[PDB]
């Protein structure tokens, strides 16, 4: 499927709100946000490439996990 968890740095809220306003901005995607462990579960019909452009927007610690 188009399931696709990235690994991010947020060891302040805020930037999973900016990773938000990012990704929002995109608009079909959905997107689970863990803090503690910092990461973002996004699933999406917008693949992955497409994900990635835009989420390295925020410009955090951002690296891509597995497909599912
Ligand atoms: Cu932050």
């Amino acid at each position: 499927m188009p399931k696709h968890e990235f690994s991010v740095d947020m060891t302040c809220g805020g930037c999973a709100e900016a990773v938000s306003r990012v990704l929002n901005k995109l608009g079909g995607v959905k997107y689970d946000i863990d803090l503690p462990n910092k990461k973002v579960c996004i699933e999406s019909e917008h693949s992955m490439d497409t994900l990635l452009a835009t989420l390295k927007k925020t410009g955090k610690t951002v690296s891509y996990l597995g497909l599912e």
